[PDB]
């Protein structure tokens, strides 16, 4: 966020003259992973099995 | 200015001879020149002040 703040009056005071401030932005990412696994059976199993 | 002179009368005398004379002019100059003022002042004295 900026900030704001109070002056007054001067032409030559330090106080005066209006303060300089900045808004900022960051960046966030999605990054996709992989999510995995492997589950091997005989063929003999799955030929026998009285379920798919 | 020119000047004229009084003339002798001879065909040989060197009085007889009517004298050379010159007019001249000069230059003057306008040369314009600035001449200024700056006055500041703050925009809350102008918005709060009873006159313009």
């Amino acid at each position: 966020l900026p900030e704001a703040d109070w002056v007054g009056e001067s032409a030559t005071d330090p106080e005066g003259v209006i303060k300089t401030s900045k808004v900022t932005w960051a960046n966030r990412t999605l990054v996709a992973e992989e999510v995995a696994v492997i589950i091997p059976v005989p063929e003999a199993v799955i030929d026998d099995a009285t379920v798919e």
